[PDB]
């Protein structure tokens, strides 16, 4: 895989951003990771962390996988990282994701993404409190 330039236009929830891509802007959603919805137990939360994580970083960047690139939704899929820290693992790792979406062929995270969970449900952490 490699890691494309975007640009951030806002911040959406904890799971969802609008990246301007190739000069397009686009809603991008993170693979291999489901955050609750703003209106559930640590939504706000997983929002906030994921808009501080874009809003700070002097550079994003996009990382698609060998698989499908837009979902049903119109929706780009990708690894997104600010300044090289990847959010979908960051969020993980916080306990405001879970692994989630694991289909065949994009999944090149997967384990990477797990060995996260695994920590952050050892450590009893937000979602896993
Ligand atoms: C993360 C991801 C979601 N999706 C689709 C599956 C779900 O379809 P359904 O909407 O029909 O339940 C939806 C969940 O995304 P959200 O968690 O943003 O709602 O997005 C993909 O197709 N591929 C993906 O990689
Ligand atoms: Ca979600």
């Amino acid at each position: 895989l490699h890691k494309e330039p975007a640009t951030l236009i806002k911040a959406i929830d904890g799971d969802t951003v609008k990246l301007m891509y190739k000069g397009q802007p686009m809603t991008f959603r993170a693979l291999l990771v489901d955050t609750p919805e703003f209106n559930e137990k640590y939504g706000p939360e997983a929002s906030a962390f994921t808009k501080k994580m874009v809003e700070n970083a002097k550079k994003i960047e996009v990382e698609f996988d060998k698989g499908q690139r837009t979902d049903k939704y119109g929706r780009g899929l990708a690894y997104i990282y600010a300044d090289g820290k990847m959010v979908n693992e960051a969020l993980v790792r916080q306990g405001l994701a879970k692994v989630a979406y694991v289909y065949k062929g994009n999944n090149t995270h997967e384990q990477l993404l797990r060995k996260a969970e695994a920590q952050a449900k050892k450590e009893k952490l937000n979602i896993w409190s």
